[PDB]
């Protein structure tokens, strides 16, 4: 035992490799297919269930099932089978020799992290394990102690705010829109195109175009108004079928849920006021350093001008007497997976694991005081 | 019992044979004819009832009568005879220690398998039995498992989608228009010729002058025009009773019926828009790989020329992104045998019988559970 | 030019008149005569040929043929004798100055009616002449648009379909059983009596016996059993030298082979299987007007107790739960012309005709697009 | 002008009546025929194109189409014909005096609406017109404010919820299920009992059949035992043409596609379960008078006993501590009729209306804005 990995199960991507390095060496869809149809040949009992790229591969074919919705494992059997190929058929590792960092969403049930400790332990038998939250990490990512971290992954969108090494816990704000809902908007306005996805197959076409022709306009009404003359915006995507979708203002209205949830009739806040709302929730004298540091995380805040549409939208809220500044770096879709290959590899860490002999005396409940 | 008897019994040419070869023992026409003169010679009950090829051979004296109407059984009392003739008289076989292997086409009436199987355990007391699928069988000859098939025999002709071993019953095309209406249309239409061909022997020789002069014309108004011109098309047929027959235009107004059922008066689609519809009916993302695999099967797809106007008409109504590749093979005419001569020598299969026990327990439904 | 010729040839009897009268002018049999004795008077070359009745009425010196058989002008020679006396010697009229109507069979072959239009307008110059289809022009006569016609004349027989105002083409079924053919096997039966007819004068006498003595038996064997009591059913007939002969069950048995064609070896099916089979080709939602309409037409339906045996037999074959209703007008036997006459007289009609100059630019093709 | 046209253009029959009676004076079905066969009287260019029941009546020489496909009009030129049929030929009355008010489908494309207002603009030009929404007209008819109607018809199937005046749009539910595709099963799955309908006559004899002897089994695996004894359940129908079919447990299994849509092999969620998902996705508060108020609508819930199934298959899935209550009209058939009905007739909604002027200024896209 010497090096240790680092598994981050998002909500609808999972990325796994060892900690020490800068890049996982394992990233794959956290989806399980099922087969629908009959199978005459003769693999008939030939793979029952898929998970991974073969679920993506086979994906004409499949019933997909996410088993984490919104942070929380609601399929706990289909979690193990990705667990199970994430360590065996991905990074090709006996987990028996290695401990394992896993991460979470704040605010997320008890029972989940319980659970998955205990699944880590009574069936993978690693030696150690530790869960660390997900907007901590991506502050070991850039090297930073201070900071409001908005970490918009597919199912949770969570804010929270850190100043020099100490977290305040009564200010995090957790929201329940996240990229899986925007899939499933776009997928519902893309129906006044006359293009009608509803497949969970299909609905991994949506998520493909979203995540290339999708932006987050500047202003929108503005963006509304010079979609009228519809040419100068209309991007073209072609299907897997050879058939071509012409989609126009749908490009900017996708994203502007983030920032106008009542479009799928949500009574909430943008992702521009909850991150306000949670630096006005702290102490009046951290709030100024907390302004110029948002570190923004996870996949749904890749959108082309999101880091642009919260610098101008926050300014708005905030006194105008000091500066707003968003830091987007540039590998921010991996910045919580990086913080976990730092964290992993400090030796003043090396002492915060969770020994498997330290949760046989303990329990399960064990993990719930790692500092909380 | 090492071996397996495989008995293709198409709606208008028996092919029988022995699991593990590759091409049939037994090929003839399944054909019952009757003497309808007095006979008064002193072979007076000698052979009341042809079969084969002396129903064939002696047809100028005799009713002849296809028991197959359309891929179902009709007569079910010369069913019997072909039968008894395939294993006694052609492949010279007692029934009672070799497995057989039945094919018959889709989306049939269920009566016609319970009383195939019914008649080969209580008649022929065959040790086991199976009834596979035709379009499938196709696909094992050609070693793959993803395809639309499409097997134009004498009687039906299906489009079937076969996924990655799996099969989409919801998509498979049945269509009534086969080799047989096409016989029956050239009969009619060398009226205005003047020959006149009413006799079911005669209908024999219709079907001859179709196998050999008969082809699909890459464009029809094209060479309909160039058929005014009626000399660099027009080929001479030679009668039975030495009399020369000239047909011109006929030679591809014939199988156009295949592409216009209209001629023939019936309100359908092409072979060309049959399987075009039933790639649509299929899933967004295998439709991709069914386009790049159109395999045929059966004769009435051995017409000079129909696998360039499928893929040039196929071509016209798929997106233009991608490639249509229709895959004849050579011998495609016993494609469906060759494909049970495959399955029926597998040994993952050998556990797929249906033991004549194990039909005494369950009755004549139990075919009907054989992966449907 | 005001009004138009409707000539009618039959392949047995010629039947001429003009359009809007109810009556051919003209009704003689097609028969071309040619002496075949030496003549040892003076009128040697006077009349080398006679058609008409003087073809029937010194029929005891002459060889009779007609031109036309199974609705096939066979002798190109002898129809043009016909036509120039229909024509000139019997409606007595230029036909330079009228426009004529001709019928003919369907499923003729294609040179049949493009060599009548070549002959009409290169040879009698008629101003315009059109094409028309017998069983079609029977329905003009009965006032209908609907119905199954019947038309068994003297070379041919054939079921026509037409709903309401469309005819189904596909369902049209031609059998080339009809008047002579029950001639001939009247010719053949009475050798059995002794009666030996063999001449063809004869057999205008032997037609003559037919068109008085025979009829359709209801039931045959029953009527063939109370012909053993042979004295309750004999009619005796005299011939033209004195003699009378003294036919018997020869009476019934001669029109029979309407409905079993195996007496003369034909592989076919009776009147009353081709007419219900081609109301079982037609479509589901038509059949049920077509049973309530069984038009009749032509000479060989004149039997006595055709119509209540065609009435019968359907029955017998159609479902129990609808009526059969078979149309016999009084005067079926000039139901083809009057309903040319009914044709050619309707003012949008007028506009349908085919015109020598239409001829000339078009060629003699011109003729087969006129609705086929 | 004092009186209204409602005019409800469902995707398989319309209904058309005045604002103010309590029922229809036109219901016809919304079919365009083109005859498919030559036509060989004189009414050739007669009646080029039959719509209405003349379609219905001679559709057996017809071609059936239908202009209206899931909801969305897909041939604009046959609509034009149909909606001139309405007001010329069975309402009788002058578009130019009265103000109509038709009604589509949520989720509808949006050029859809905007087609359809050119067209009743520009071509009919009515005063005024107005597009209701299909399931807030079904409250209307039950004289409710809440309730969450379930309108399932001849395309589309749309569960929409209604507070007190206030929808609901991000509940709205639609799927492409509907009495079409129930035609399309029962033309399936009654080729194993023999029986082939292929023509788009005999399309709309299996929809006679569905609407006559086809109910919903309270319990299908209960029932299709039960159908094993396979004579206390089947039911004989008369085909048009006499013959009889025995329709067996094709009765309920053709329905249970609308709880079951697996069977036509759709990845979709049955009418049950779309209904408790649209509830659950509704605010916690309200959710309680949705369950006590299901309104059924369209002529597809009007399957005997379709409103227990849905009573008893909710009650399984919401908690056991409330009352569901499935309110389905006696004559919900025309449920969204009515309703038209009344909010044309109330005075409250006489300034709603869309003038010809108003709309002159605003172009089409003026209709979008009518409370969306
Ligand atoms: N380039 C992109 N633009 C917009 N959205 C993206 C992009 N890449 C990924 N996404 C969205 O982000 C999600 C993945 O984000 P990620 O942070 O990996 O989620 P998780 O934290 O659950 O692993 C996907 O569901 C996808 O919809
Ligand atoms: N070379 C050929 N060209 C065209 N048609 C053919 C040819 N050979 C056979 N056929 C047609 O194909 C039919 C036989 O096809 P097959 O697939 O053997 O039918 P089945 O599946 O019923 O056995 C015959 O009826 C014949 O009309
Ligand atoms: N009264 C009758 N009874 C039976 N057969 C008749 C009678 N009159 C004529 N025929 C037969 O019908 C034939 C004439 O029918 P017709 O319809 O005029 O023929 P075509 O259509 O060729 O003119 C004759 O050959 C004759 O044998
Ligand atoms: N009594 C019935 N039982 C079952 N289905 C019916 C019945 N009556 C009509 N249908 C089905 O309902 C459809 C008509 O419903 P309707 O609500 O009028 O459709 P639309 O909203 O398109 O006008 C028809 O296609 C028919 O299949
Ligand atoms: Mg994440
Ligand atoms: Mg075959
Ligand atoms: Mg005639
Ligand atoms: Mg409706």
């Amino acid at each position: 035992e010497t090096t240790a990995l680092v598994c981050d199960n998002g909500s609808g991507l999972v990325k796994a490799g060892f900690a020490g390095d800068d890049a996982p060496r394992a990233v794959f869809p956290s989806i399980v297919g099922r087969p629908r149809h009959q199978g005459v040949m003769v693999g008939m009992g030939q793979k029952d269930s898929y998970v991974g790229d073969e679920a993506q591969s086979k994906r004409g074919i499949l019933t997909l099932k996410y088993p984490i919705e919104h942070g929380i494992i609601t399929n706990w059997d289909d979690m193990e089978k990705i667990w199970h190929h994430t360590f065996y058929n991905e990074l090709r590792v006996a987990p028996e020799e290695h401990p394992t960092l896993l991460t979470e969403a704040p605010l997320n049930p008890k029972a989940n992290r319980e659970k998955m400790t205990q699944i880590m332990f009574e069936t993978f038998n690693v030696p150690a394990m530790y869960v660390a939250i997900q907007a901590v990490l991506s502050l070991y990512a850039s090297g930073r102690t201070t900071g409001i971290v908005l970490d918009s992954g597919d199912g949770v969108t969570h804010n929270v705010p850190i100043y020099e090494g100490y977290a305040l816990p009564h200010a995090i704000m957790r929201l329940d829109l996240a990229g899986r809902d925007l899939t499933d908007y776009l997928m519902k306005i893309l129906t006044e195109r006359g293009y009608s996805f509803v497949t969970t197959a299909e609905r991994e076409i949506v998520r493909d175009i979203k995540e290339k022709l999708c932006y987050v306009a500047l202003d929108f009404e503005n963006e509304m108004a010079t979609a009228a003359s519809s040419s100068s915006l209309e991007k073209s995507y072609e299907l897997p079928d050879g058939q071509v979708i012409t989609i126009g203002n749908e490009r900017f209205r996708c994203p502007e849920t983030l920032f106008q949830p009542s479009f799928i009739g949500m009574e909430s806040a943008g992702i521009h006021e909850t991150t306000y709302n949670s630096i006005m929730k702290c102490d009046i004298d951290i709030r100024k350093d907390l302004y110029a540091n948002n570190v923004m995380s996870g996949g749904t805040t890749m959108y082309p001008g999101i880091a642009d549409r919260m610098q101008k939208e926050i300014t708005a809220l905030a006194p105008s007497t000091m500066k707003i500044k968003i830091i987007a770096p540039p590998e921010r879709k991996y910045s919580v997976w990086i913080g976990g290959s730092i964290l992993a590899s400090l030796s003043t860490f090396q002492q915060m694991w969770i020994t498997k002999q330290e949760y046989d005396e303990a329990g399960p409940s064990i993990v719930h005081r790692k500092c909380f």
